[PDB]
């Protein structure tokens, strides 16, 4: 399993910048952000083939330990074994997601969170930094 | 309390940075480092003015919940309302703590880690940012 960080207490309009190394022969990592562990706002899920998914997206939420309606986005600005970082933000309506390459997407905040305080990271991508504005 | 964070995964060797805010009224902060929240090869407790010392560095080791015997550094390079930045690496013998201003010191690795795995922040300190090298 990768980092895990709670108490992170990020507020509506804060910036949270992960930055990390995708494996060379990376399949798919996870960035969730949320209260806990079954209550997550964002689960980020970049496939490079998992599931098999090639080179997409996968988000969703887990609300009470329960997955919410999956969605996927039409671009993929991750290389295996190259450096990406990815910078979110959230109000109540959604939480931003920006990306490398410029490509920046958001995604409906279904939960009633005032602020986020976990993070879980996992798979094929090795964490270097992390800041919180 | 502040950030937890676990799964660190720090090896020996591997410079571990962590960057601050300083509170303007700042008394005292901790930052612990080990395996989890009962095995801490470093607990690092600048205080400013607190439990009877004033600007000095207290650092401790806890080994299965027990707590350690105190160390006192003989260097206090902080500043209440100001950023700051330590660095820590270890390895067998001592763990090796960087701090502002060119100042460091070594504190025994007492519980003989070879890894470390879990850091929490409290006190007056706010993380703003962590990397790994
Ligand atoms: C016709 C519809 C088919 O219906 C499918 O039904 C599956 C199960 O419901 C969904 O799959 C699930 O989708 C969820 C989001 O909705 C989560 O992603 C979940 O994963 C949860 C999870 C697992 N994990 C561990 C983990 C994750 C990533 C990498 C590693 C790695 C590595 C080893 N390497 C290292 N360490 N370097 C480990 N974390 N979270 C995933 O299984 C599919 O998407 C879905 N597909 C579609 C098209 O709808
Ligand atoms: C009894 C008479 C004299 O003898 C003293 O006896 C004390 C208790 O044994 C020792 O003190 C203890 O020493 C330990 C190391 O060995 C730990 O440091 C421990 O703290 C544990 C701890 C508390 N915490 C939370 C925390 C810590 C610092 C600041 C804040 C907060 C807040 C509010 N501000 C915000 N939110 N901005 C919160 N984390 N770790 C500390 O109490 C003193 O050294 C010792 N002094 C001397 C000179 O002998």
């Amino acid at each position: 399993c990768g980092l895990v960080a709670s108490n992170l207490n990020l507020k509506p309009g804060e910036c949270l910048r992960v930055r990390g190394e995708v494996a060379p022969d990376a399949k798919s990592f996870v960035l969730n952000l949320g209260k806990d562990s079954n209550n997550l706002c964002l689960h980020f899920n970049p496939r490079f083939n998992a599931h098999g998914d090639a080179n997409t997206i996968v988000c969703n939420s887990k609300d009470g330990g329960a997955w919410g309606t999956e969605q996927r986005e039409a671009v993929f600005p991750f290389q295996p074994g190259s450096v990406a970082e990815v910078c979110i933000t959230f109000d109540q309506a959604n939480l931003t997601v920006k990306l490398p390459d410029g490509y920046e997407f958001k995604f409906p905040n279904r939960l009633n969170l005032e602020a986020i305080n976990y993070m879980a990271a996992d798979g094929d991508f090795k964490i270097k930094c992390v800041a919180f504005d």
